[PDB]
């Protein structure tokens, strides 16, 4: 009661090939649902389509959510990882719950008393077993805030389930979050918890500086021949023939090559300037979307392929790119000033651009009489002799997802980014233990409905230790770094306004350093 | 909870040569900026001139400055170590915070109410490693009082940086405080620090009894001859000619001298009655000011030199001397009985007035036609064979202040006197852990705004031990001793008036006891 | 640095410092003189008692890149500041270590006080100005005085009921206690080291 639990680490520290971010927040839980499982449908939401119908519970436990690269890194220590370091994967976790408060508010004629009670507790357990519907990963919000300075609310966990519209079917599974072993914490009681990462192959935080259609010696040609003419040029006459031409500098696009691209799965191009898109509401209509039971589900962002070509910067795929919003920014059908539009073009070098045809194949059989037709290939899935990257991580990104428990998957990288895990950090959930007003002083069987209002507060510390790859390039002009721009502002970038605000003004990626194909 | 974490220790012990000086005071911290880092401007402080214009962040932290002489030495204390000692300079110091409480204040329908949070906690860290803004030594207020008796509130944070106008550079930096390893207080728990002083000269508390220019032996000539005479005395026709002397007891001033005074900056002389002075508005026109990136400042209190000459007390350098309020003085054009100006006359032995050119120097080549012309030297920087003193110290002034860290200084000494030090008692910093009001019941992205109103109290001791330098004259005379004059008055000096209000009547300085040069 | 050497306070809270800010009453019809004193302030940022002092200066000639600015005559030399050794003048170039311009002045550089190094291929003679890289030593206006301005001011005499207060400004100014200041920077094309030359007396030896 009169002695603190724990103390405010909030830090990095380098230690050459490793780098431990250590991250302290003060947190709020208020009681949700009133201490009540709820469950929840697309109807109660005000009802939908068939695409969004769901079916689901609500439960009286919150959840914390460290999973976003800005929970750990600061905006400095990011750049000192993207200009310096090649790869990174964390390694081990540390998460730590102390100095906790339970407060007890008691509403009495318009003027509120918010007074400490010392015998409540709360409870906490983390879900090491992954037997819960795991949550988090999927890019949701309450996530400990980017600045040190400001306290948070513990976002409420709430799972879903099968459902046939906005009703349950025969497998659709109702956990009870009682049913797990948690561990009561009063004032003066802390939690600790530690979890250690599996091997995942590091974070490639460098752009290519070679193309992958442009790893020949442009001084030699090949020993290998191609068709390179068909009819015999001039004459007047021009007949059938076959002429073979051999690779060389100057035919550089026919040469033979042992790679292909990454897969595409095409989308729809939209310019920044509005003035550039046909008039018409293809939000949903021109959209690439995947069908999964009868219902159509928006691929966003989809796959990892590349923004744009060269020299287009305006136009952005429509789903294909994460879409961070700037601070403050509203919910629905905010303008284009109030985003920020992530910009993958770095990886056009192995990677197909989203917004255009993979390649054109043959369609027929050509003769004397049938000429030949080829189409555009829009969607083309893996292939022996493919090479890709995958999309970047972005300091305002997700760092993990859990890789389904199918019996099957490709290359189980995020799509949004980040690290799969088949055992990512588990979800730790925190409730206020219900504490119940007065009684009958008779006995009535039904279950009490009335309880004490409050709510409880403390800190949270989290420590990740992360493994470097250190660049080792023996490139001979300087590279690409991330900078601030020397030019003079009103207000410093990352940093608090006048009002005391911190704002992150644009989204910050890895990609910076360059290393050959 | 129910037990004191420490005890009241403010007295001085005298252990021959060295001296420990404790003393423990009562201090409130209350929240600043309601938890936020805000970016301030000479705009938003009402906009200024382009002199005054700045831009830096204000926290919510507060700091304890014990850099003044009267946070330490009592006025008897002071005294005993000024009549006896010939230097003095510090040599480990030791902080120590208990006795903590954290007031949680409600004020419901107008009724104020005031219940300590035994819960609550308040972070405190060192910056041992000088990675913040250095802010001690700017002679700023919000020091523990010179008197025992009362308690203090702790000044807030506030740091500046590089600007343009009331604009931010690209070089600006944003120092979070949050993101340093602070140490989480609850009532019952104490902070303790240690720190131990660099090698720094002892500061020299006495005058000279000799002056600079008169070190030779009055009774012997000297072998070294002098230009005397340039012109055949009289006749009628008197014409050139070259007369050498030998210096001598009558000619002190003709004689050959191996030293030089200290370096010089000249200041503009006002009086203290104003009848004197120029009719104009010159405080800031005649002013000695430095320029420095296109803005002057000014020089003040400067670098050391004597106030006026002999017999000229009414008479000081404008901005020249350190000035202190009486007390209870206001901040704005009070007027000349409100303020304690400082008397650097003892120096006047090896430094130069003032108010005074350094000296003359020669302008051109006398010839037979043009006559030998000379100038006034207002600045004069150091020279080989210069010697001078510094400043003097001041139970009302400072203690010390960090030597800047560039790479090059001369005598890094502070021209408002102390000791100058490279890694100077590091800033501790305190604020109150943020405690968040009653949450919504449902989950809202946004930072938590509204707090708990609480302010934390407790106790603060520091210990210092000073090395002294006895004081081993073997004249013959009595000397200058600082005493309290004997006449009868309404009050002691140094003591509390009829309204328990403690004030130091006088600046008190060390240069009492006398030596040769 | 990312301060400047005159802007170390804490911009919050006032000194207990007093300074002379009023000499003559303010109005009245008839203001006369009077003594007012002040304490510096988060307002008063400039009048606020500091303890320390910019490098030292050897004032420069400041021309600008753009020769139209410039004024129309030959003072390549006769404009320069330069040392008199044995009764023979030399060009104090690049000459200590000072800021190339103020905030928002890029194009004037000062006459000697830069390093300019030559495009690849430049001649030896008279090249133009696209022909050479002039150096910008403005990350240390923060501790060194600008190049081409004054150091300071200084009180020239004695005011008093009939004469007023006149000040000088500053051109050349030597070290003095609790000056700070940084040293020049290095420059990838730029010399390494130095020796120091084998005299009995050298101050700072940094080339
Ligand atoms: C939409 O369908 C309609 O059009 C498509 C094509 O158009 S499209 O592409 O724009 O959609 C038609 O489909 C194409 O043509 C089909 C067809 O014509 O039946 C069919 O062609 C393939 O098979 C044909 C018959 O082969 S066989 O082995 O079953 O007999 C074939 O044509 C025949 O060629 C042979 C041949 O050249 O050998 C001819 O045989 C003759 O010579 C042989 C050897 O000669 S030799 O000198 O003695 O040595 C003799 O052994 C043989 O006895 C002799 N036969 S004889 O009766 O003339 O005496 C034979 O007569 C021809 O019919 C096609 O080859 S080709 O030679 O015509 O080029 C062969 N495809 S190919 O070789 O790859 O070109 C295919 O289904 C299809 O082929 S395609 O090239 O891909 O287009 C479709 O039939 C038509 N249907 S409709 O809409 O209902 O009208
Ligand atoms: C503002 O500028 C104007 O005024 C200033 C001075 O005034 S001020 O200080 O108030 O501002 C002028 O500057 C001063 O004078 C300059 C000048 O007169 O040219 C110049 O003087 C220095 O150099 C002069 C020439 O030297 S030389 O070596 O280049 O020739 C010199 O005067 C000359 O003296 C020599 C000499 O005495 O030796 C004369 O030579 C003659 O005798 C030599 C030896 O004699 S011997 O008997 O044979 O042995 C013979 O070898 C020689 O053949 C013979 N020459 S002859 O033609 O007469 O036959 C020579 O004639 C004189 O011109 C100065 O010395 S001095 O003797 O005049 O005292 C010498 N400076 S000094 O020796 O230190 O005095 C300087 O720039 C400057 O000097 S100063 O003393 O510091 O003032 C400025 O020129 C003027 N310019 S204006 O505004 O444009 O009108
Ligand atoms: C270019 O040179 C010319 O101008 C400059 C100044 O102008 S400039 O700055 O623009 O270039 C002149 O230089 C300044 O003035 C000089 C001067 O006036 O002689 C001189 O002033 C200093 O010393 C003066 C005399 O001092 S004394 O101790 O030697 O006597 C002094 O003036 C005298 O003041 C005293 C005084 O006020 O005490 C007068 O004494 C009278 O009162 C005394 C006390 O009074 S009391 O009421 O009885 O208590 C009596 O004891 C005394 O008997 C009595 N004398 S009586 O005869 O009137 O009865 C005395 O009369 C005055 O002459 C200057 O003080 S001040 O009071 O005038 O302000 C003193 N400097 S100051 O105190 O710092 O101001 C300096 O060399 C110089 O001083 S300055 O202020 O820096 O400018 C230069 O002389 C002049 N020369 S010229 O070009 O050839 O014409």
């Amino acid at each position: 009661v009169g002695n603190s639990s724990g103390n405010w680490h909030c830090d990095s520290t380098w230690m050459g090939d490793r780098v431990i971010t250590t991250s302290t927040r003060t947190w709020a839980l208020p009681t949700y649902n009133n201490h009540l499982y709820k469950q929840i449908s697309n109807s109660t939401s005000g009802g939908s389509s068939n695409d969004n119908a769901y079916f689901g519970y609500s439960t009286p436990w919150g959840y914390f959510d460290f999973n976003r690269f800005h929970c750990h890194f600061s905006p400095r220590d990011w750049q000192r990882l993207i200009n310096n370091n090649w790869g990174f994967r964390p390694k081990r976790l540390s998460f730590k719950l102390f100095n906790i408060q339970v407060k007890e508010v008691t509403q009495n004629e318009g003027t509120k008393t918010i007074a400490n009670n010392l015998t409540s507790t709360i409870q906490v357990f983390t879900d090491s077993e992954y037997q819960l519907p795991y949550v988090l990963g999927s890019a949701h919000q309450g996530c400990l805030p980017p600045f040190p300075a400001d306290v948070f609310m513990i976002p409420q966990y709430g799972y879903l389930t099968l459902n046939n519209g906005s009703q349950a079917v025969g497998r659709s599974s109702f956990y009870c979050l009682e049913y797990f072993p948690s561990q009561m914490l009063r004032t003066g009681n802390n939690f600790q918890f530690t979890y250690t990462f599996e091997d995942v192959p590091f974070h490639s935080s460098y752009a290519h500086s070679q193309s992958l259609d442009r790893l020949m010696n442009p001084l030699i040609d090949q020993y290998l021949y191609y068709l390179s003419r068909t009819q015999t040029t001039g004459g007047t006459t021009n007949t059938q023939t076959l002429g073979f031409s051999q690779g060389g500098p100057n035919t550089m696009a026919n040469q033979a090559k042992n790679w292909l691209p990454g897969p595409c799965y095409r989308q729809q191009r939209v310019s920044k300037t509005s003035a550039d898109n046909n008039n018409s509401e293809y939000s949903w209509t021109g959209a690439t979307k995947y069908h999964l039971n009868g219902r159509d589900s928006l691929v966003n962002p989809g796959p990892a392929m590349a923004s744009h070509k060269d020299d287009e910067e305006k136009f952005f795929p429509q789903s294909g790119v994460l879409i961070f919003g700037k601070q403050g920014s509203e919910k629905t059908n905010v303008d284009i000033e109030k985003v920020m539009i992530t910009d993958e073009e770095e990886i056009r070098t192995t990677n197909p651009v989203a917004t255009e045809q993979y390649g054109s194949v043959s369609t027929n059989l050509q003769r004397g009489n049938r000429q030949a037709a080829t189409a555009d290939v829009n969607t083309q899935g893996v292939l022996p002799g493919m090479v890709w990257q995958d999309r970047d991580v972005y300091l305002q990104g997700p760092i993990w997802a859990k890789i389904p428990h199918t019996d099957g998957h490709f290359h189980p990288s995020p799509l949004m980014g980040g690290f799969g895990l088949k055992h990512p950090p588990p979800q730790i959930l925190i409730k206020n233990t219900p504490v119940p007003a007065d009684p009958p002083t008779t006995f009535n069987q039904s279950k009490l409905n009335s309880f004490i209002t409050q709510y409880s507060t403390g800190q949270v510390s989290v420590e990740i230790e992360w493994e470097l790859q250190k660049e080792n390039s023996k490139r001979w002009n300087p590279e690409i770094q991330y900078t601030s721009n020397y030019y003079k502002s009103t207000s410093v970038d990352f940093a608090v306004n006048t009002e005391g605000v911190y704002s992150e003004p644009r989204p910050i990626g890895t990609r910076y350093l360059t290393r050959n194909l």
